């Protein structure tokens, strides 16, 4: 009973998380449903269907085809079908050679060549090359050999054995790929964009949210989930990347263009884990139980407050003109003002207004200015990066 | 030629990079052998082979089931073997339902429930919870029902069809299980022991060499190569988790236990991050072009010293300790030490020395004494977790 309620209440969690979730299984089933129609009523004159065993292989190849996304149907469809053809081909062949040798070595002779390939293959397979985006093309081709050149039958039905199974597979990928672009689809490269975004407005609502913790200008609980939510933004490696890889087999559907940069995604993804890198030191910071008196807060407060307001707006407005997909430079002036902010701290610095205090809490307060520094400079690198990957693709 | 070439000088690469990777071929070629010399001298009596299909889904059974570990092919043999089993049976029962119904009704009746079936598994598919060890029991399950529920045969049959299906996966599961578990096997736990003490090893040595290059003790290039190295710590969050993964099918394979508690060993490659997400910190303060006059350094030399060295030999002593996989305490000298050097810094500060010096001069100075403190703290919790993943195991 406790174990079924706890199944039940999983199910709105996940199914409220996104609602996308729940409508792709009605997709899978009017996929193993149309497919399944067209052979009953065997439309378009007759077939053969000679061992049987079309309905077979056309149902299993609709749902070892269909996923989640529409980059990942095309490719996985793409390696299905060119795999079975090209292996085929070779495998009617090296039938012709066994019969010319005889009758006994025959069996013996095809044994060994199907060893050979498989071998040769699956070394391939180990490949760093040939594993982002053809890890299914190589499974198949030894799947397809294997079964054409050691199906057992006899050599006046090899034609037809390799003409069924290419039809089959091409029908099945041939419907589940129209369902699934046609239908309310959903796509990878889009699902990209989104996140870049939202992983730069999470940055930009901590920054923003520096100067009452760090100042004590001041439940508790609940204020510090809000703050401590840079973990996705460091914790996005394995997947910035596949949704990369599974983006480049789309069509241009609408707006996005063939040749979209993906790289540059990745690469400013890196920057803003660089960003994260450096925020996750200073929070520590903040959390650990030893303090500094607040009376020496205020001595520097003007100079450190504005580095974090003007750092905040800059990353705000980012995350604003990519995700409308515009272009824009306001983030200009907000970085150029908090360069202006740091040559202002230096030469307050020139004063020496920090001397006749305890070094020992000196450090505390020091290491806070390092790393403010560094964002601002590291900010900078950014704007440099994105305002590139906005001009390679078609912002308009 | 030129593209034949880079293709040729790759191989050397990937099979000098690591000897298992072309042993592993012959082991898939001898599989599809032994599987396929059975059944043409068909011993323990004759068979029925009714659908003459005996032969292909024993050979393809084979080439999808076999993986480079030993984790991922009982795993995945499991699931393709009970996930059949239940299908079958809830799809022979069906086929008894439709018939009770009618002649005209019972196709209509047996798309419905394919159908529902098919939606309810796939969104089963999006939980959190069945994804990370249980992919494939659902894909199968959804690819056996269909295929037996709609194979479009006689009501007189279907028994031989579910029989027959079940009979050769069991075959084909049982001979690549053995296999691969017999002739030279490759385990997946072990995998996971030497990436951590390899990672506990170049963290000590990028730390065993920091005093020369910080005071400018001292070809460029290979030197840079030996000090950037800490990367691959920073990039192995995907594949710590997956070998964790897969290391939990294994059996008691010698000294390993059933319980191994791989879990422990993602928390202390998270503590190693920790160290690592400061490492880099301090790295990009040396390769800036700016610098600060040398004379300052010896002042504070003798304190930042004592702490590189002391930490270095910690590491290397766990390194030590968790390869040969014997328990020990030697690191507890040197973390000791180390926290008498942050007292005896700590008491130097009293005095002030550090004081008629430039400010901005200062704050680099400064921000390197910080990064160094947290190190000797957070080697010190590290400390504890491995003093009881040896003890949670049995490390004798």
């Amino acid at each position: 009973m406790e174990k079924v309620r706890e199944i039940v209440r999983e199910g709105i969690r996940v199914g409220n998380e996104d609602p996308r979730r729940i409508i792709h299984a009605f997709k899978v089933g009017l996929a193993l449903v149309l497919v399944s129609s067209f052979y009953y009523y065997q439309p378009f004159g007759p077939f053969t269907d000679y061992f049987g065993i079309n309905a077979m292989w056309a149902v299993m190849t609709v749902v070892v085809v269909f996923e989640f996304s529409v980059g990942a149907t095309l490719g996985k469809g793409l390696n299905r079908g060119v795999a079975t053809l090209v292996a085929g081909g070779l495998g009617i062949g090296a039938h012709q050679l066994a019969r010319l040798s005889g009758a006994t070595v025959e069996p013996i002779l095809l044994v060994m060549l199907v060893f050979v390939q498989a071998a040769l293959s699956t070394f391939v397979r180990f490949f760093p090359w040939v594993k982002t985006k053809f890890d299914y093309g190589i499974l198949i081709f030894i799947l397809t050999f294997a079964l054409i050149s050691l199906s057992g039958f006899r050599d006046e039905e090899i034609m037809d054995l390799a003409e069924s199974r290419l039809s089959t597979v091409v029908i099945g990928g041939v419907s589940c790929i129209l369902i699934s672009i046609f239908v309310c689809p959903v796509w990878a490269g889009q699902d990209l964009h989104s996140l870049l975004a939202s992983n730069f407005d999470t940055l930009s609502h901590f920054l923003q949210d520096f100067g009452d913790e760090y100042f004590e200008a001041r439940v508790v609980e609940k204020r510090k989930k809000n703050l401590e939510r840079y973990k996705s933004v460091l914790d996005s490696k394995s997947d910035e990347e596949a949704l990369a890889n599974y983006a480049e087999w789309e069509p241009p559907h609408g707006q996005f263009r063939f040749r979209h940069p993906w790289k540059q995604y990745v690469a400013v993804g890196a920057l803003l884990r660089q960003c994260a890198y450096r925020i996750d030191a200073l929070n520590s910071y903040i959390n650990s139980d030893f303090q500094i008196p607040v009376d020496i807060k205020k001595k520097l407060e003007t100079p450190l407050r504005r580095m974090s307001s003007e750092s905040g707006n800059s990353m705000k407005e980012m995350s604003i003109s990519l995700k409308q997909m515009i272009k824009s430079s306001s983030s200009d002036i907000h970085v150029s003002n908090s360069q202006a902010a740091c040559k202002s701290l230096s030469t307050l610095l020139k004063s020496g207004i920090l001397n006749d205090v305890e070094p020992l809490q000196m450090i505390s307060l020091m290491t806070t200015v390092s790393m403010l520094i560094d964002i601002v400079n590291l900010t900078e690198k950014i704007s440099e990066s994105v305002h590139e990957l906005a001009s390679a693709a078609r912002f308009k």
